[PDB]
């Protein structure tokens, strides 16, 4: 969440957003394209 270096630390968060079919690819998606653009 905000981190200055959104690759090393943040990572898990992609993943589980990533791996969560509940939320359907664009809901999804915008997960995705939040916790990188933040």
């Amino acid at each position: 969440a905000v981190a200055q270096s959104f690759n090393m630390q943040q990572q898990r968060r992609f993943y589980e957003a990533l791996h969560d079919p509940n939320l359907n690819e664009e809901q999804r998606n915008a997960k995705i394209k939040s916790i990188r653009d933040d």
